């Protein structure tokens, strides 16, 4: 592993990664712009996807199939579900798609044809960084993260994906992600801090809260990378 | 190159299946954990490939095709839902594509607004003018419009009304939408073709699975007609 991504999906999630870079390459491509940077031995290429699954989706594959990364590490907000609570951080054992519905044809919540509702992380990356934050003595949770193309911010709501899916967190990206890296054989860490819990308040708690998450996930990932 | 490079892709084995016994004879390769089938037909070198249902699949696939395979341009064919006039049967080229199921109302944007973009994405317009000048020639219906895809099938009268009221959507379907988004993007021609399975409504599922091969075919026939005749 001596090139790795870093992704985000908005530049509230990226500024803190670049700013402990300082000094980077720009790259224009695919509608976006790709920062490259060896930092202390391995190459970073980073990067916001734009919100959702399409964008996080053509991202991440760009990442891999033009940028050649050997792995990649999300970082971001989301909201949190269950327990998760603002202050928190949780990084996924697996991700669903809590939007995608051909139940008419009798497929579960969440099932493509051809794939499967839950589709893991990588274990190897996942307990590298557990091993890390007891370390440094924070909290890391872990769980299920759920992602679909909507902001979500109602009960209703965010009780059918903690009861279909039993998801800790929702978001928008994370999935997408998670699968392209799947299907490309790519190691993938998907981290999120919780800057709402996905009910009526979400949106003003996400406008109070949102760049202290970013900041948070943006921190452990680049402690990450300096151990990793 | 000397050959323009064309990506055929649909989501489904029935939408590709019509244009691989068109060309009999392809090589296939194994990449990003799917098929794709290449060949040459009429002096253009084909790839072929069914991306899986939705929108992450069809993403993968298309930006695949582009960045990987290195195609110039893309034809998707397949089948959909149809709205307000169209009718199990019909044909519909897209003027432009929107994601029905983007929801970020929360923060005062648009149904189907992701920032730093746009609702409606367009397609090729000099592609969709050849279609429509063949679909002339051939003497063939072709409805051109405003295709609206999302990671759900559709099957409920609520939900056309309100894809309808918000997007003036003809169709309804799970990957053109994020098909075209990906071509828009790359900088890449893109068609988007549809034929109509049912009509999006309690229906829809009989109607589909009544339907869906044949509405295959015709996309598949003529994605292969415009083809011909680059
Ligand atoms: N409630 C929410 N829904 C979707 N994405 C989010 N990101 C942060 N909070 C979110
Ligand atoms: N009703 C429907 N919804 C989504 N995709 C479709 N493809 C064919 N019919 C459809
Ligand atoms: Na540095
Ligand atoms: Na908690």
């Amino acid at each position: 592993m001596k090139k790795i991504a870093i992704l985000g999906a908005m530049e509230i999630e990226i500024q803190p990664i670049l700013q402990k870079l300082e000094k980077y390459e720009t790259v224009e491509y695919a509608n976006n712009k790709y920062y490259v940077a060896n930092y202390n031995g391995i190459e970073l290429v980073v990067a916001y996807s734009k919100i959702g699954k399409v964008f996080s989706s053509l991202t991440a594959t760009i990442m891999i199939e033009h940028f050649g990364v050997d792995a990649l590490l999300f970082t971001g907000v989301a909201g949190g579900l269950q327990d998760l609570q603002v202050g928190d951080m949780i990084a996924a054992t697996a991700t669903v798609q809590h939007d995608v519905d051909i139940t008419a044809f009798g497929y579960p919540y969440g099932k493509i044809p051809i794939s499967e509702v839950e589709i893991a992380t990588s274990a190897r990356i996942l307990e590298q960084a557990k091993v890390i934050a007891k370390e440094l003595n924070l909290n890391l949770h872990t769980g299920v993260i759920a992602t679909g193309d909507q902001f979500v911010h109602s009960a209703e709501r965010k009780d059918f994906v903690v009861k279909e899916f039993d998801a800790k967190a929702i978001e928008m990206e994370g999935a997408s992600v998670n699968l392209i890296c799947n299907e490309m054989n790519i190691p993938s860490f998907i981290l999120r801090s919780i800057s709402d819990t996905a009910d009526g308040d979400a949106p003003d708690n996400f406008d109070e809260f949102a760049k202290m998450a970013a900041n948070r996930s943006a921190d452990f990932v680049m402690k990450l990378v300096d151990r990793i």
